[PDB]
């Protein structure tokens, strides 16, 4: 434990607030229905993670886990049915822009699934190897993941035009250099390690959360490549 990261779930939340307010205010102009496609997809993103966030911070969503080690950790595990929901999302909308084929986002988002299931239940078991174990084989599916994602979406995308290569690479890097922290974070927060509280892991989680979702979903709208 160690109290007083709700600080970090309030401003997690008014900043998802804030991003789907803004996507509303800038998608009130658009015009194709693809576009709109693309809209509705982004903004259900901060949505739901602002549901999630508003849970959290009323303090619901909060669990008590005790180790068999004798430790007990404070488990939000609210932020992991916010992730199943979410991530699929983010890839559909990566997905969409990529013109990869449902075939292929639907691989993708099958591997995503795993990858926050297994992690959910690493953050839950009270044996600390599985934990850890848990964690091994769902980081090592974020890797196939991260794979298929810059080589099967990176291959439907070369056909495209110069911008919605850009735009797809500028997307791609997020999702690489963000995600991958996502794991490391659960490893050096209280759920792995605890070389830091939960107040440090919730501020680390809620900053790459807000990235994953706002910084993300600003570039994707904000794009020459989707009108
Ligand atoms: C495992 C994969 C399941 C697939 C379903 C994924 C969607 C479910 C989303 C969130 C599950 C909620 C976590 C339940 C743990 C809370 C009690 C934790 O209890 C603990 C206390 O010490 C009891 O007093
Ligand atoms: C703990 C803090 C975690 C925060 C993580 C860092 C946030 C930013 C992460 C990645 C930066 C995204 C790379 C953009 C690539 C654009 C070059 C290519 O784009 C495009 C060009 O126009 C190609 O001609
Ligand atoms: C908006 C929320 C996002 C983008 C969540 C991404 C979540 C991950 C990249 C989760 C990664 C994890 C592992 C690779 C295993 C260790 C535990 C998890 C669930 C943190």
């Amino acid at each position: 434990g160690v109290e007083g990261e709700g600080i970090w779930l309030a401003l997690g939340t008014i900043g998802m607030l804030l991003g789907m307010l803004y996507f509303i205010a800038d998608g009130l102009d658009v015009q194709d229905p693809r576009q709109k496609e693309f809209y509705v997809i982004t903004i259900l993103i901060p949505a739901i993670a602002a549901a999630s966030y508003l849970s959290m911070f009323f303090g619901f969503g909060l669990t008590e886990v005790s180790l068999a080690n004798g430790r007990v950790v404070d488990v939000y595990w609210a932020r992991y049915a916010n992730w199943l929901f979410t991530t699929p999302l983010l890839l559909l909308d990566i997905g969409l822009l990529a013109g990869a084929s449902q075939r292929d986002i639907g691989a993708l988002v099958g591997i995503d699934a795993f990858m926050i299931v297994t992690g959910l239940v690493a953050t839950l078991t009270k044996v600390v190897v599985a934990r850890y174990a848990f964690w091994t084989i769902s980081t090592i599916s974020m890797v196939f993941l991260l794979y298929y994602l810059v080589a099967v979406f990176g291959e439907a995308v070369s056909d495209a035009d110069e911008d919605t290569r850009s735009t797809f690479n500028a997307l791609r890097n997020i999702i690489l250099v963000t995600w991958a922290i996502y794991p490391v974070a659960w490893l050096v927060g209280t759920e792995g390690l605890a070389l830091t509280g939960l107040y440090g892991e919730t501020l680390l989680f809620m900053v790459l959360d807000l990235v994953a979702k706002v910084g993300f979903g600003f570039i994707l709208l904000r794009s020459r490549a989707i009108m």
